[PDB]
């Protein structure tokens, strides 16, 4: 109906067709042939498909299949694609647009290259723009994004390597003899391991450019109008490349607070993860999932950490669950300055380029009680927070609708307030700023744009996992959330403690590893929210999402058996209620 | 209805009441001040709760609440249980029984253990029997059955020693220095570990029982008629006690293959997990998910494994992951000894009992194709399947039917051919033999018998979890199996190779861990089986098997947003078909 106005409209090249007719399978290997990409809608797999038909004739004034179009125009039936080819026209007719490129992405990262290489798949001539601007201190990377370079996987991987460290505990206890004492983590060992798994990462995003036929550009984009994006290379050569769809895709990038010294000797995430020198004595300014993460395996790896926090941890998650996510870590090595915020950094030694060695600096701040906090430490971490930075990306004039934190008011959609502009990933407001997340919106939106399709990307109960010493796991509301929206009287939340097997032998803690399902009594005990801590955490939460997103209820948990023995079927056994006021203790 | 006829002669001590009304608060607290256990039935939070108020009158002549039943007969409102409160008469009439015990409980294990407790908690007097016959060389063990002693606990316990030989490989490439040379295992100081674990969870139950009023008898229980258990104790003392309901919960023992030195000089799991003495060179004769477990840990922990295979590995699991499993182990240190049979055991060594060694074995064998097998072994280790032995527990005057294997033949809700007695667990004819399975078949069954539930247990898409070097999830039919059911072309397989972002940088395999989605395409692409291959297998597979059970299509996977960095969220981007012949590698 519509659908077909903004099908027609949008894709670049599409083939109408039936999957039993001749003519349709004719066209095919013709465009296969001649290395042609695009779209498919088979007509009779579709329920709606003989309507269709009858609407193309506002288009094509014809109803029969097979029927080909290039970027809104109708182009021909069977005998005309083939007179096309035989001519050797059909090359230039599928070629033939108004602007140099069909999608321009700029950003290449989680959403950039996933929207940059679904798009080329049905056709659709595609550029994604990358420019990784270097840090105070001057670090720069590869494309990929954040994720690849500055973010999930180098995170992870240090989480790793964080918790071998108490594998290496454990083997003990499970009869391997080891000398514990002679044994020491080498920073810059793990890290050269890290940035040569990156490295194949950022190779192996330009191959797959490569190989889907999309021009990867490394330059800064700037979209001056609409239609064009001003580019910057290396070289500072500036020059104009127009694009009928624009994906933005900038991302963020950390923030810094407002105090002497904080951009001069502090680092950020940025710069943690491809450090050439071992942190030493680290403070970590903040209390995001980004500042417990980062402070939870340098501890791990054998580091003198502190974590100077100014009110609570974790503001917006379960403040439950936060609390003995830092009750852990707080118990596990990790030394927290309480209702403290910094005033001033001031250097006391230069970092050791040549022995690869930390410098050192001396942190002053204050606590609300008045009380002044002056201690030394070798690397000062800022984690408080990241911002969008499209005040560098968009000149005002073009009309991109930005909210109060500067980022993109988009539609359900991803569409902004200019038309053929989009926006996805962290700079898309009120999203949750995941890979995953960014990942999803990029390819359906290349899918609704280029193939027809109608899927819009769901954006609620979004699965997470903070990737603390003690992992935890998280998909809907929180606790507060659920009470706030509902009332305390029409929430009911199932709770138990439990205990690894592997942490038997190993003689780690009873009644640590908790989890809850907070549940709605009036919807048929409806699972809102479900939390857990403990190890493997992200494998644990991540069947679960697809349950809740289906409509699980407690019911749904409770008629599910089980698997023995691990640490996911105590979700399947719950019982203790938070009304009754019995203890969740095993 | 009929229902409450079931209910009301079933229940040992219940309560019909209200959660509004005060007569029966009184009630309530006066029978937990008198410490008496019930369960209770409130008419307000059921549907049909008002046409239950009618029926009550065919048993008490009375339509009002609090009415209170004791074993079938009507015991008086709430003036009448105040009566008998007052005058001190309540305790002998709420112990008024025409038998000893109002549940015998024969096998103290998984299930039996379960069943007990339940029971216990709505004021069933219940015994649980538990006796221990100890293997052909003297193996025996405390209470908790074969899950807790020398099954899933022990197994699983062992299995991660094993895991931490190869974290301490990935932790030199996380950084850390270790001196892989001069880093050995201890068995015994494995077991004694193990052991410890155990012997708290031996001691665990036997506390539990304690505390839940049941008595716990630790002999040989025989049912010589419907409602009479013989049972003879430690001092070979024989007598006979009375129960209402007979739950038989006897499992099962490993069997022997009938060749000559196989029960003399071979042991079995029962005798491994311990085993005071290293295997050392063992011979593994089986492929069960037993024989490849076992194996699978022994050849991690630095032994010469191998395994003798008749046909194939995993028989009645899919036989393509089968492979992947058999794969993985024979590329990591387990030998196969394929198309072979073993025919005689003798021995070469007496197992040595004060230095703790093992003792020497010669396998002699054959080949499919005529070839002749004889290696030394010090260990041979039989997993040839396990089976009943009913035979020593009921004498086939009672009327109980077994099936052809040996096992009983029950109804969907557990009952036999007598009506009293009921099987749950291993010896349950044709349900899936697993530890949580066993543990709700008792909960639900001990629930329905003395506190009116009509919940039953749902034996269909139970998740299971093959522990072996490369962990083995599995929810639903295997590939072959909704093949046959349903027919080639109805059939849909969406599957991908993946690798785990730990064994990235620890230089681990490509394309190895494994993952697939069975769907049947004329049902919405309705998810029929499950199946991954790789670490953490048990935490990835749960979180489904409840989408599972709520009929989840792949449309209902690829709308879920993954958790990033997992191996579990592999199962929300997969598009590669089996039928399109498109590679599955990354
Ligand atoms: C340390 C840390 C840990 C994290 N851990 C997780 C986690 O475990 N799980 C998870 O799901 N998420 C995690 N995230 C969040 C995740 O990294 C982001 O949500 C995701 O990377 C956002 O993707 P994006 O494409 O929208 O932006 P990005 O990934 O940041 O990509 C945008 C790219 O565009 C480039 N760019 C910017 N401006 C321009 C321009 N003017 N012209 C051309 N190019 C430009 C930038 O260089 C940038 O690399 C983590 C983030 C951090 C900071
Ligand atoms: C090595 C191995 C590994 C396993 N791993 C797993 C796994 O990881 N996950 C999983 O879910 N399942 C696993 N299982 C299966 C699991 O152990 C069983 O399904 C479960 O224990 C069955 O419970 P049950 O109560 O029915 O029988 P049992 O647990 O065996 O309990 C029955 C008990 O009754 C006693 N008994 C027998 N006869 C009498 C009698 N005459 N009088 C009094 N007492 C008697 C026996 O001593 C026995 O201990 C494993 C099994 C083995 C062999």
């Amino acid at each position: 109906s519509q659908w077909l106005r903004k099908t027609v409209d949008s894709a670049a090249v599409i083939l109408f067709s039936k999957t039993t007719c001749p003519y349709c399978k004719k066209v095919k290997d013709v465009l296969a042939e001649a290395k042609i990409k695009h779209a498919t809608i088979e007509l009779d797999q579709l329920s709606n498909g003989s309507a269709i038909q009858k609407c193309l004739a506002s288009f094509s004034k014809i109803e029969t299949v097979p029927q080909m179009f290039v970027r809104g125009k109708f182009i021909g039936d069977s005998q005309t694609v083939l007179k096309y080819y035989s001519n050797d026209e059909l090359a230039g007719i599928v070629n033939e647009s108004k602007y140099d490129y069909d999608l321009i992405v700029i950003g290449g990262g989680s959403g950039g290259l996933a929207a940059g290489k679904e798009a080329a798949k049905y056709g659709a001539k595609t550029a994604v723009l990358d420019y990784v601007e270097p840090t105070p201190i001057g670090t720069t990377w590869g494309l990929g994004g954040t994720c690849v370079n500055v973010g999930c996987i180098p995170k992870k991987l240090m989480h790793q390597a964080g918790l071998l460290s108490h594998a290496l505990e454990d083997a003990e206890h499970f009869g391997w003899s080891l000398d514990r004492s002679k044994i020491s983590h080498n920073w810059s060992t793990m890290v050269e391991g890290v940035q040569s798994h990156i490295g194949s990462l950022n190779w192996g995003y330009k191959v797959a450019l490569r190989d889907n036929q999309v021009t990867y550009l490394n330059a800064k984009g700037r979209l001056i109008s609409p239609h064009e994006v001003q580019i910057t290379d290396k070289n500072q050569k500036v020059s104009t490349i127009t694009g009928n769809k624009i994906i933005l895709a900038t991302g963020e990038r950390p923030k810094y607070p407002e105090i002497p010294g904080a951009v001069e000797y502090g680092i950020t995430s940025d710069d943690l993860f491809s450090l050439p020198y071992f942190p030493g004595k680290t403070l970590v300014i903040g209390a995001s999932y980004v500042a417990l993460e980062c402070a939870g395996f340098l501890a791990s790896l054998g580091g003198d950490v502190t974590v100077m926090v100014r009110s609570i941890l974790l503001r917006g998650f379960d403040q439950q669950m936060a609390e003995k996510v830092g009750d852990y870590m707080e118990n596990h090595g990790v030394k927290f300055a309480k209702l403290c915020v910094p005033d001033e950094i001031k250097q006391l030694k230069v970092v050791d380029t040549e022995n690869n060695k930390p410098g050192l600096l001396l942190v002053k701040g204050h606590y609300t009680d008045g009380k002044k906090f002056e201690e030394e430490f070798e690397t000062v971490i800022f984690a408080v927070g990241r911002e969008p930075q499209l005040s560098k990306v968009l000149c005002e004039t073009v009309g991109v609708k930005l909210d109060k934190n500067g980022r993109v008011v988009c539609t359900d959609d991803e569409q902004t307030t200019v038309s053929n502009v989009y926006a996805i990933g962290d700079i898309n407001a009120g999203k949750p700023q995941l890979t995953p997340v960014a990942i999803q919106a990029g390819r359906y939106l290349a899918r609704r744009l280029f193939a027809g399709a109608t899927e819009l990307t769901d954006y609620s109960n979004v699965a997470t996992t903070v990737f603390t010493p003690l992992e935890y796991g998280a998909c809907g509301l929180s606790e507060e959330d659920a009470i706030e929206k509902y009332g305390d009287k029409d929430i009911e939340v199932y709770h138990s403690n439990f205990k690894p097997l592997e942490w038997t032998v190993a003689h780690r803690e009873d009644n640590v590893c908790y989890m809850k399902l907070v549940c709605r009594k009036s919807d048929n005990m409806r699972v809102l929210g479900l939390h857990v801590l403990g190890p493997n955490a992200g494998e644990i939460t991540q069947g679960y999402a697809v349950a809740i997103k289906m409509g699980a209820t407690k019911a749904d948990f409770d008629r599910t058996i089980g698997i023995h023995p691990t640490c996911s079927e105590t979700f399947t056994t719950l019982h203790v209620t938070k009304k009754s006021g019995v203890s969740p203790i095993v």
